[PDB]
């Protein structure tokens, strides 16, 4: 109905996420059209994927759903504020909207903190916590050659 | 003092528009017994205001210079098919009648996209991607009444 009840969705599908040991408390929901086209919950360990965030597990399954790569006309929830990663993702996911209801001060009240990550994107590179290295390689152009070739290309931006 | 002549006028301001600095590409006329009464160009940026656009620009000024609050008796030439918003600001100004070269379309391969305003605009209050509230007050009413009688 209203975002509020949609939002609700979202918070307490991370409170069903905690209590049956699938995540974190970490829920979000995708609609299209007034319909839930995805829910996705935190579900890091008990699937061993780093990157199952409440958020990027929605996505994937709301693209599913639309056999699509991007979710035009959508708008996300999300029962807290977004991580840098699950933000890249809904750069390059492109939902028209999102919303969020606890913020990240209070994930980080929860032990929770996704803070140091952005700390470190604003750095260069070899001035980071995990080192970056930048190795030259005569061929480093090669795969965007490869491409500039492939005429049957499918662009996804 | 022809149609296709205040048309490609509007869209000869629409060019100044862009180049000069003053806004968005976007131009207006609007004519009244064969002359025109007034331009406009989107000055948003340049003006604080987002309401400031081509055509919505036009008829402010031309209410003015005629001293009314209804246009019934111009007409509006526009360089490209009107916002919704400016769609409001045709029927409240109520011309004649109104003319476009660039329709919604060819705006939106340049990065001027209104049709999300036009399904928002469709879409009940709830839906909406901007936030909407409806609180209840025990005197929403009120307003109309002291219309009632004014
Ligand atoms: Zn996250
Ligand atoms: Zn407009």
């Amino acid at each position: 109905m209203n975002h509020e009840t949609f939002l609700k969705r979202a918070v307490t599908l991370a409170c069903e996420g905690v209590n049956a040991g699938i995540g974190g408390p970490f829920g979000a929901v995708i609609v299209k059209d007034g319909a839930i086209i995805a829910e996705g919950q935190n579900n890091v360990t008990t699937s061993n994927d780093p990157t199952a965030h409440a958020e990027v597990t929605a996505i994937r399954k709301a693209c599913k759903v639309l056999g699509a790569y991007q979710l035009d006309d959508c708008i996300l929830y999300t029962s807290c504020e977004p991580c840098p990663m699950c933000l890249g993702a809904i750069y390059w996911a492109r939902p028209k909207a999102v919303f969020y209801a606890a913020e990240h001060t209070d994930a980080a009240e929860a032990g929770f903190d996704d803070s140091f990550i952005y700390k470190e994107i604003d750095k260069p590179a070899e001035e980071r916590t995990i080192p970056f290295y930048q190795v030259t390689l005569t061929e480093h152009l090669s795969p965007f050659q490869a491409w500039r070739n492939f005429a049957n290309k499918k662009e996804y931006l």
